[PDB]
């Protein structure tokens, strides 16, 4: 067994699980924590290589599901009683069980007690808070301004949101990262950061040191974090988070996933491990001792953590957020959006600008209008409108200098759209857009409704 | 306590070595010595040592501790005759009775007062809202404003009271004690100007009094607020100064509370007569208030015979003034939580942990103190009830909370039984404030223990 | 780090708001904006951060810690001229003087005193020996003798010091770094006498510099052992204080150590130029020291013009009588392993975790940092001839010990190569301490590793 | 001062009743009314009030204090002839003699003695080392051994010279003006001692003659120790009591400082003839003497008819026996000086502000008295000589250290021109201790002052 699973988490202490594993019934198990391997994974699996098992959060799970890369657990409904009800809704896709829920997960407060013993309830006076801490050589808030699972609870605070619920499921073609609350979200984290209250090109690595050294009073940060502020031994307190203009942060809720690869001969033996193993109380707290998990799904065990106020203070902003997509959407959405913060942060782009940008690129209108069309517009579209959308894509420089000759070096014009086609899945959702311009312009009245 | 000998407890701001003279007096005349010691904390080390026993023959500070040692059953209920109780002002007695019985015997009215520098400032600020600009203006000759004790909520409270604040509302006869007004919107508009004051760098977060007279007294500064008895020191120094009225805020008077210096006799005292003696026929005197007033000024005294000469000193004419725009303090026994309430709020506020809004909405429910009176309505009751679960369910809350400290946890633990593990259990609830209290009500409650009658709400 | 503007790290205790209006005068002035900092362990920050490149562009501590940065190459060699260098007194620049050359500008000349409140205690006492009776006598009048920062051994120092230990010994020109004088009589009687008034509740073990300063100023305590910047603070409150010499111990008197409050340049910083001009013309100045000075006191200042000045204050006369009776500080790289070695040694022994006969023996043999230094000196040899076997013998008998955590453990055993082991191994080596240290030296020498040198 | 009238000064302890009784007979017969005050501190008073001119026409005290008036110029060198010098003991009137002039009539001669309780405690204690265990006896019987003043150096002093303490070495003629005793090992050792019974809770630190009388006469202790005068108002009380030698220390025996009474005229009086009519023709006769001894006890008087029965009376075998083992004080002028460097000394060890060795100490500098003598011995030379600058050194020298007082500072430099105000340096320099004009003579000595003769060291 190959288990993939993320750095930040316990992975010295599922490895111990695995060492249990190995001396009962004698396989023995390898836990690996490579980098990006929320986008690893979909490369090698769709081959055929990779892990038997991984570990992410579940809205990453679904895409993942509909590329047919998991495989479809099938648990009995004795064991699914032993698990929360809810955490099995989080990695259910299209009436299918796609992996196994290990703990949900969510973003808190964390202060220095004694450096600030009643922390901010509201974002407004953190300004205000830092330039008091500043005279005593600190500063009030420092966290990772790069991954946007940080910045999102303040974006989506006021009224932001990825995509529409419609009292049942998601409408894909309604994305609220440009509305007036996601707005007013963003420009107040630019603002922060733009007099100098916060630092544009803040990591992970520089949020933990700095408030684990007691060099800042507050931070934000998951579960997993935990761990190496009791090293350190800062008194520090986990609690709810800032409100932003009266309405609570609404950070995005994940839950720790374990789906295994269809791709895999082992899928009976990662079965007993995460059924019989993993997912007991003896091998969570093996994991939970390392790094924590959280609020873990598994009933038995939950009852235990329960009584720790740290899991109550993230449960209670668990509550006031809401559950992470599942969608294969979701991808397209984060690193939007993962632009859109870095470029407003850095001061490239204006929040207006490059929330409307994020806004586009999110949605995918043209990108997924190509591909429910898509063998339709291979057959349909002329040499002309081709060679139309390759000039105006290379004019604009939305094509690569390999990607435009391996276009056109293809034999047939039905071969080289197809190759075009092709191109627009990988190289983003403005090169879509050229080409559907181009369609409408040539009128291919064969394709059916356009998008406006 | 000895028998023989008289042990006054008064405090070290006070003329003690005027009230000493006084005792030699005694000890020169009538043979009993008197010993006029002046410790840290008296107010709070004299409910400690006289429940138990021992402590003074007699007690020296404002009327507003004073009702909750009566209800404590600490003060000898005193009786001077009726030819005697009309040589003091008949306001003053109103000032020690507590359900219909006199406490202590009335020394002298105080209130505080602006006290400014006239050869840095002759004409004085009658507005708070120009003491910023005035702070700029001085700065630039290198000096301050203002400067005054932000540590003590005595100081700091004429402002908050100014637009709207008060301790307990009063009942056209009694105190409401569930209507508390430190939360409310004038409270917390004079708190703020305060805390916005320290924010703009003219006044100094963890300024106290040493500090603040210091300043003032040396020329540091060019306003202060102070009492009658800091007037001495001023004097010594002779920085050519003023006493007048306090700032307005928002257009009406700063309100400060007015106490009045009272001496009550401790109940397990064996010299109540001697004591007697000393207070009505020898301090009580034109002599014997004078030499305390030379040593450090006692105020407006309640001796009729002896404020009318100190009525024609202009400083005392602005010592009252200030005290009819302010009121009166109450002398019920929740003004102790009320005040150490009050004492929190201020200082984190100033400091900047907290914010004005936080800091009084939790001195709000602290003043009002509802739990911690609940416990202690039913507290035999709640020692014989409590299941050692509900006790232990407590403790482990309590503690998660950080709530109680290492040394008292330890110290209930390992008491022997549970009926003494919860008696000292409600003995710490006492001192540790009425967020703790909250705690044990709750698990009380979540242990159904119906023995205890009506709970809060 | 950031050419045209100029940082500045100093002491948070020090006056920094002082040394800021010194800053806007050569921003006015010059045009060049300056940032004054005051970080916490900017002693241990900087060799850190500096060592990369990194940090402030010039950094102000006492003079003991600087030729540590400097044989770490941290510090630009300054050249002031010597018309510069008759402005400051003499043996000032000596205490800045890095193997015949000058690593650091001298500001001021710092030295612990006796501070005392005239009004609980207007005759102060001249010997250790009679505290623990005057205490008694004060805590019927519900307050306490003396009250001082136990914690830091710069305090409690001058006490150990005073009947005969001593860092490193003076061999008439250079210092001595394999004779450690922290074990000696001398130094157990100091320690013994101070860990007494601990035991016999004068004095409480966990008492730091803010919980001190507190209570002298609000005066709850007659006496305070501080340093000039304090002075400051009392003003303030305005206790009537004075400050005197220290007490004696067993007839002698107590040496403080003497610190030279240094300022010096971060070599790896661009404006080497633009630290000269501030500190050369606009701090080491009449009109720059005052404005520190004003904030919070120097001290005894370098600078001969203002000194002048200072030396009329009677406080500055008290701090230089205490300076003399003690001894400088050495500015050699020992200093930092000595310095945190003692540290334990008063912490555990006033806690009552250790005795003090074993404390002292514990930090004789950290602050000597024999073997540590001795595996520094053979770095590269004993990465290519330190056998696998000797690796293993070591890595199972300090693990037996406690001596590695299981993180560091295992980020050695997870390497490549043996060759690769044994150099990871040796990298924990410095940051985990001398005890770590003399296990790897005793499994060298069991396997008989003769191609390394002369053992210890 | 008044011509007719005769006023007389007498300490308030002494028979000043008895004394009045004398003046009504020298009313009723001669026709000059007599009248006898009693004014605290009179010792310190006669010289401030003499000098200029006013106060008493006659003054009575103790013969230490009379060489200092009379190098003053203040009493007026009496003329009795040799058949009345005949009437009194020879050596009382070599007490009253300086340099060859007799200054004053010898009254009495009068030392301590030890004076204890007879039921409380038969058999008194001959030794200063048994006085603890003593103590802690009587304390379990509710009582305690012995209490005195320890405010008055005169007192304290028996303890300290036991051992080997002196105040000037005699060298054999006249008194050595630079070796001081109060330094030695002998000094230490008897302080000490006073000291350690007032550290183990035998003694109270801040006991003065009005507590340790009242104490002795009410019956609450077995032992103090107390001069002639103190007889009276013990026989009132009626504690049988005796009085005895005082306890010995190291062996030795306790050597109380011997007084003699004595009356001394004022140079600047009109009624010279007048008072040496009452002398010697009514004070100093059988019936005189008695109408004074009656009221409070003289001592062992000088007149030898008189001494005749007095001798008889035990009390005065017992006060004679101590004055023998003690030794007669000087009468020089450094004895002033002497006994407020030693007071100091006695108290800041009693209250423990300081050691022993420290106190004593700054005693011994104090006392020997070299500078302040040296700048007397130069005084015009001075006022004439110093700088502005070196004045304003010093001035500034000795506000750094604490050594001049608020008001004395600005009486100083308020004056018109530097010839008074270095007079009224110097006028304060004899006031305000021998620390203080160390000051000067450094300054004047950095100045290099030459003209001022040879410096002291």
């Amino acid at each position: 067994l190959v288990i993939w699973i993320n750095g930040d988490k316990g992975y010295n202490g599922l490895a111990e699980v695995g060492k249990k594993f190995e001396k009962d019934t004698g396989i023995k198990v390898t836990v690996e924590h490579p980098d990006k391997l929320e986008e690893k994974f979909p490369q090698v699996a769709a081959t055929g290589d990779g892990p038997d098992i991984i570990f992410w959060a579940h809205d990453r799970f679904g895409g993942y599901a509909q590329s047919g890369l998991l495989a479809e657990i099938t648990p009995d409904k004795a064991f699914q009683d032993k698990l929360y009800p809810f955490t099995w809704d989080a990695v259910r896709y299209n009436g299918k069980l796609i992996a196994y829920p290990i703990a949900v997960e969510a973003l808190s407060l964390i202060y220095n007690k004694d450096l600030l013993p009643n922390p901010p309830k509201t974002w407004e006076e953190i300004p205000a808070l830092d330039k008091e801490l500043k005279a005593k050589g600190k500063s009030a808030l420092m966290f990772n301004l790069q991954e946007p699972y940080f910045t999102w609870p303040l974006i989506a605070a006021d009224g932001g949101y990825a995509f529409k619920y419609e009292n049942g499921k998601y409408d894909i073609k309604d994305v609220g990262v440009d509305n007036a609350g996601a707005k007013a979200g963003l420009t107040f984290l630019v603002d922060l950061i733009k007099n100098k209250h916060m630092n544009a090109d803040t990591d992970y690595s520089i949020a933990e040191a700095a408030f684990n050294k007691g060099e800042t009073a507050m931070t934000i940060n998951g579960p997993w974090a935990w761990s190496n502020i009791d090293t350190s031994a800062v008194n520090y307190g986990v609690t709810v988070l800032p409100t932003f203009k009266g309405q609570p942060s609404k950070p995005f809720v994940g839950v720790l996933s374990a789906g295994i690869n269809a791709a895999s001969p082992n899928k009976e033996l990662a079965k007993e491990f995460l059924e019989n193993y993993l997912l007991t109380d003896e091998g969570l707290e093996a994991v939970n001792k390392d790094k924590p998990l959280g609020a873990v799904a598994l009933k038995s065990y939950e009852e235990e953590l329960a009584k720790d106020p740290r899991i109550a203070a993230t449960m209670e902003n668990a509550q006031k957020g809401e559950i992470m997509p599942n969608i294969p959407q979701m991808s397209a959405f984060w690193y939007a959006v993962r632009t859109a913060v870095i470029n407003a942060a850095s001061g490239r782009q204006t929040v207006d600008a490059a929330l409307a940008a994020a806004q586009t690129n999110a949605a995918a209108i043209a990108q997924q209008w190509i591909q429910s069309k898509r063998e339709d517009i291979v057959n349909q579209m002329t040499e002309a409108c081709l060679n139309q959308s390759l000039d105006a894509l290379l004019s604009r420089d939305l094509i690569m200098k390999e990607d435009y000759e391996l276009v056109s070096t293809k034999p047939t014009r039905t071969s080289k759209v197809r190759q075009l086609l092709d191109t627009t899945d990988i190289q983003g959702e403005e090169f879509a857009k050229v080409i559907v311009q181009k369609l409408k312009d040539n009128k291919q009245m064969g394709l059916q409704p356009y998008p406006e």
